[PDB]
C-alpha cells in the first residue's frame, strides 16, 4: 500500500495523560517523534491507516520503531515488500471513555505494536517527552485518542447585524488581531464552529481566542490551545432569527465591536443585547453529500490490481474557496446507505478533501488482503464516490478520493468510508 488507501481516521493524536499532541520534530513529516504543543500543522495531522501503520499528512511516512524490545519510535519510509513488517502496524488495546474539557465525549486506546507487543509509550508518567515503545503498564500515558471536535454546528463568514461588515483577520494569513471588515471572498473570514466550542479560521487553521486567558479583552486568531476562553456559546436566547451572540464560555462575555456602529476592533465585552454584539452565518447551500462505493475491478479466482487516481469532477473550477466551502458541507454531515455517520468519519472524510487538491498522485494498487483483514484470494475492488450538489447553480460534485475496499463479493460494500468491513463479503462493520 504505496499510500493508505484504507484510513480509519485522521486527526491530531493526544496523550490521554497531558492532552499533548505526539508530534514528529519539525513540519516536513519525517524524523523523531515526541509530545509537542498542538500548532496545526499537516505532520500532526495523524492517518490511522486501516493496513496497521500509522502514518500522517505532511509526509507518507509510518510511525516505526527504531530497532527490537523498547526502542524509539520515529516517523520514517514505510516498509512495503514483501509485505508490510509487523514491526510497522499497531492495533488498538484497552480502552478509556472521558469527556473532555471542551465537552466531548473522546475514545482513548494503548497502541500495540505487533512485533514485539509492546506498547506506544512516552517517557515517564506525565505524559511528556520523547515517544518510544515501552512493555504495556496500564497507565494514562500509555493511552492515545485522536482528538474529535465534536459536530460541526455551524460555519461560513459572520456578517455583524449592525454593520453588514463580517469579522476579518488582519492581512490575509489568518493569524493575528481580528476587526471589522467588509465581506469578501477571502479565505480568512470563513471560520467554522464545532460542540466543543472552538471557533476555527479557514486560512490558518487557529482559533478564534482572547488576549491571555480569562476572557476579556481583544480578540484574535492565535493558535488552538484547549483553554476555556477559546471556547464559545451561541445560545437561542441571545439571537434574533440567524443573528445570534457568541458568549466565551470562561469569562461570560459576548463578542463584541467596539461602540456601537459595528464598524470597529473586536474583543470580548459585557453584553448588551445591541445590534453589533450579533453574527450571522453566511454560506452558500450545498446538498448533503453521499457515499457509494464503485466496483474498480473483480478477479474471480485471484488478486485484483488496477490503477487508482484521485479524481474530482465539478463543471467549474475548484478554487481554494470551493474546496473550504466542500470541506465544510462534507464535515457537516454525509449519509451512507441511508444512515448518518459518526463524527470520526465526517471530520477525516472532510480532512481527505482538503488533502486531495494536490492532483490524482495516481498509483497502482493490489487487494491483497479482504478490508476484513484475510488473505484476498478472489473478490472486487471499489473505489469510495463522494457526490454533493451546489443548490445556486444545481452544479454536481464528484469526488472519487484514493479510498478503496477490497472485499470477497461483487456487492457493494456495506460500510461507510473510515469504518472497518467486519466480514469478507464486507455486510457489516467495526470502528464506526
Ligand atoms: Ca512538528
Ligand atoms: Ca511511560
Ligand atoms: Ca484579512
Ligand atoms: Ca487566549
Ligand atoms: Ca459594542
Ligand atoms: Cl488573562
Ligand atoms: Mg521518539
Ligand atoms: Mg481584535
Amino acid at each position: 500500500q504505496v499510500l493508505c488507501t484504507n484510513p480509519l481516521d485522521i486527526g491530531e493524536l493526544r496523550s490521554f495523560k497531558s492532552k499533548q499532541c505526539v508530534d514528529i520534530v519539525g513540519n516536513q513529516g519525517s524524523g523523531n517523534i515526541a509530545t509537542y504543543d498542538c500548532d496545526g500543522l499537516s505532520d500532526q495531522q495523524i492517518i490511522i491507516c486501516g493496513d496497521g501503520t500509522i502514518r500522517n499528512e505532511a509526509r507518507n511516512y509510518c510511525f516505526t520503531p527504531d530497532g527490537s524490545g523498547n526502542a524509539n519510535v520515529m516517523s520514517s519510509p514505510c516498509t512495503l515488500y514483501p509485505e508490510i513488517p509487523s514491526s510497522q502496524r499497531w492495533r488498538q488495546g484497552r480502552r478509556k471513555t472521558f469527556t473532555d474539557n471542551g465537552g466531548i465525549e473522546q475514545v482513548a486506546t494503548e497502541i500495540i505494536n505487533l512485533a514485539s507487543g509492546k506498547c506506544l509509550d512516552i517517557e515517564g508518567s506525565d505524559g511528556t517527552g520523547d515517544i518510544g515503545v515501552y512493555d504495556c503498564q496500564n497507565l494514562d500515558d500509555q493511552y492515545f485518542y485522536v482528538r474529535s471536535r465534536g459536530p460541526e454546528l455551524f460555519y461560513g463568514r459572520l456578517r455583524n447585524e449592525k454593520s453588514d461588515l463580517c469579522l476579518d483577520v488582519e492581512g490575509s494569513d489568518g493569524k493575528g488581531n481580528v476587526l471589522m471588515y467588509s465581506c469578501e471572498d477571502n479565505l480568512d473570514q470563513w471560520f467554522r464552529y464545532y460542540e466543543n466550542g472552538e471557533i476555527v479560521n479557514a486560512k490558518s487553521g487557529m482559533c478564534l481566542d482572547v488576549e491571555g486567558s480569562d476572557g476579556s479583552g481583544n480578540v484574535g486568531i492565535y493558535r488552538c490551545d484547549d483553554l476555556r476562553d477559546q471556547m464559545w456559546s451561541r445560545p437561542n436566547a441571545y439571537c434574533n432569527g440567524d443573528y445570534c451572540s457568541f458568549l466565551n464560555k470562561e469569562s461570560n462575555k459576548c463578542l463584541d465591536v467596539s461602540g456601537d456602529q459595528g464598524t470597529g476592533d473586536v474583543g470580548t465585552w459585557q453584553c448588551d443585547g445591541l445590534p453589533d454584539q450579533r453574527f450571522k452565518w453566511v454560506f452558500d447551500d450545498w446538498e448533503v453529500p453521499t457515499a457509494t462505493w464503485n466496483m474498480v475491478g473483480c478477479d474471480q479466482n485471484g488478486k485484483v490490481s488496477q490503477q487508482i487516481s484521485n479524481t474530482i469532477s465539478f463543471s467549474s473550477t475548484v478554487t481554494a474557496g470551493v474546496a473550504v466551502e466542500v470541506s465544510s458541507t462534507i464535515e457537516k454531515g454525509v449519509i451512507f446507505a441511508k444512515a448518518t455517520v459518526s463524527v470520526k468519519v465526517t471530520a477525516s472524510l472532510s480532512k481527505a478533501w482538503t488533502n486531495s487538491q494536490s492532483g490524482t498522485t495516481a498509483i497502482t494498487y493490489t487487494c491483497d488482503n479482504y478490508d476484513s483483514d484475510e488473505e484476498f484470494t478472489r473478490g472486487c475492488m471499489w473505489q469510495l464516490a463522494i457526490e454533493t450538489t451546489e443548490v445556486k447553480s444545481g452544479d454536481l460534485l464528484v469526488w472519487n478520493p484514493q479510498i478503496v475496499k477490497c472485499t470477497r463479493s461483487n456487492t457493494a460494500p456495506g460500510c461507510a468510508p473510515f469504518t472497518k468491513c467486519a466480514n469478507e463479503d464486507c455486510t457489516f462493520c467495526t470502528d464506526i
